[PDB]
């Protein structure tokens, strides 16, 4: 049982990049290409990205690239850009986890799963992860998700289907902040969801 | 001697999808990554592509990084887009090599060489690729390239240094079409060249 199957990451912040190392350090199975892309510079107070090494003003991508030195067996190829409406094709391969935060997210999500579904990718990605630490952590497909959900609501609008959603259902109107426990958490079902993805690949 | 660096190519047409071959066949050492960057698609008339296997509409890079299979020992990395003064942190690593043609490619040929050679990156280009077949294919410095060439001149102009050109310095306006024998033979010496950056670096 070696690597394969192609992962794409878009977004690589604080949760995207829990995401890319649980995934680069899986063993006897797990996809064979991980690519990455997020457009934004490790700051300080990236705190997790400095305190595994990266300097402030280095892409994230290429950091987590870095980590997957000569002799490494899976490929990690990171992309320092945003995705756009006009960079789609940046987009394929076998599963495409969504994991970006900043602004509105919601237009360029749906862009992201149809352009992937399109092409025959599976598609998933987050549905709130806010959380003081001592939440749960829920995946749902979109047409079972809460339509009280404004992500949810927002795909279901899109008519989006076969779509996987993962995390705390609190978003940024309700009052909690983002711990890091909880984005421990949402990445490790985040992870397990991706590889089911793939074996239905 | 085993692989190490990473070279990149901008533009992988004719001429930069037979140095990419090139590159890619390399043993007992050579790069250890390759990063393909070039916006275009197969066409109909892209022989050398669609002989070798590329669907017509298949992204130019996408169908170099597909001959990299599971098992490659050496990375390749293609990504589909056209460098413009707006995404040149797409440029980096120990060789840059630029082989682009159509439009207005002098501005952006020495925007790519400068932002390369601050980041580090040693760097080489084309000087006319033009010919019938058996043309010489001659390698010059920047600094000892001949000024009746309106690509030296335009790049001594721009106050280029420590930059390697290659090709047959015939140009648009001499008599000759471009044939597939004179682009072995420059991809062959580009690759040579590319090699000998490689291991000063
Ligand atoms: N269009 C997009 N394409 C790629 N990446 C994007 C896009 N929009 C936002 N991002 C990336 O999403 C990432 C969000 O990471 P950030 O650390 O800010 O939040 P997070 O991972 O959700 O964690 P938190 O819940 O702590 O805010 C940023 O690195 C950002 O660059
Ligand atoms: N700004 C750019 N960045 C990346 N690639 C580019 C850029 N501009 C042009 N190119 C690419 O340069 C490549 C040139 O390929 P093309 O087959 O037309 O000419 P060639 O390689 O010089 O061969 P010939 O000498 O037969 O014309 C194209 O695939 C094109 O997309």
């Amino acid at each position: 049982k070696v690597p394969h199957g192609e992962v794409t990451l878009v977004g690589a912040g604080r949760l995207g990049f829990r995401t890319a190392l649980n995934l680069m350090q899986i063993h006897r199975g797990g996809p064979e290409r991980i690519k990455v892309i997020d457009g934004q510079k490790v700051s300080a107070d990236d705190l997790i990205f400095r305190l595994m090494g990266a300097k402030i003003g280095e892409y994230k991508v290429k950091f987590i690239e870095s980590l997957a030195c000569d002799g490494f067996s899976r490929t990690v190829q990171g992309i320092p850009e945003y995705i756009t409406g006009d960079n789609l094709r940046l987009i394929g391969g076998d599963v495409v986890c969504v994991e970006i935060a900043g602004g509105d997210t919601l237009p360029i999500t749906t862009e992201i799963i149809r352009y992937a579904q399109e092409r025959g990718a599976a598609t998933i990605s987050t549905m709130g992860v806010f959380g003081i630490g001592e939440e749960d952590v829920s995946v749902v497909d979109i047409d079972e998700a809460d339509p009280e959900n404004p992500i949810a609501a927002y795909l279901q609008a899109e008519g989006i289907h076969e779509h996987v959603l993962v995390g705390t259902g609190k978003l940024i109107r309700d009052w909690e902040p983002v711990t890091p426990h909880v984005l421990d958490r949402v990445s490790e079902v985040m992870t397990a969801e991706i590889l089911k993805l793939l074996r239905g690949a």
